[PDB]
């Protein structure tokens, strides 16, 4: 076949997070304001993907305190976060910007309609308890 000088260049090697302290509150009609917990970012190196049934948010943070959460990785780790959207939205409007010690992506949904969660639910899991604390 062909080895090396290959064409398109697989995430592979950034990091995915599956789970990042934010919060998002229901603004104007179809407007959706997102809260990212996370200091130290590099807006040079942090975008912002917009889709039509999803985004993703690409931004490397060197805080300790985002850091320690996830072993392993480092500072210049690159963490990909990415979101299903159950309901398509418009992404040609969204816009990303980062803030004092948070971040905000305004998300323009398409109609006004119940969304009943930010990301799409999936099989449910329990197993044994861990750290939930009583």
């Amino acid at each position: 076949g062909s080895s090396g000088s290959s064409g398109v260049d697989e995430p592979e090697s950034m990091v995915n997070l599956a789970f990042v302290k934010n919060d998002s509150y229901e603004k104007g009609p179809d407007s959706v304001v997102v809260h990212v917990y996370v200091k130290e970012i590099c807006r040079d190196t942090s975008r912002v993907l917009f889709r039509e049934q999803d985004f993703t948010l690409i931004f490397q943070t060197r805080d300790g305190n985002f850091l320690r959460l996830h072993p392993g990785c480092g500072p210049h780790t690159t963490f990909r976060w990415q979101v299903k959207l159950r309901n398509l939205i418009e992404p040609e409007q969204c816009t990303f910007c980062f803030t004092a010690s948070r971040i905000d992506i305004c998300l323009r949904k398409r109609q006004s309609q119940r969304w009943g969660g930010l990301e799409a639910p999936a099989a449910r899991v329990g197993g044994a308890s861990g750290p939930s604390s009583g």
